């Protein structure tokens, strides 16, 4: 019940979005062509 | 009506965010240069 609440889903989504954006910024900053 | 509630949208967004984050981490890990 705890793992499927709205607040937990919003929190985990925010954390993973932040991490994914940071990784994508690193990938884009490292172009070679 | 069921497909357009807030909880369903949050759940779908969370699932796709997790999947996309895993895929982007896999792509970033595999680099040829």
């Amino acid at each position: 019940r705890f793992n499927s609440s709205n607040d937990e889903r919003i929190r985990v989504t925010s954390e993973r979005v932040e991490n994914m954006s940071m990784r994508l910024e690193e990938v884009n900053e490292r172009e070679h062509s």
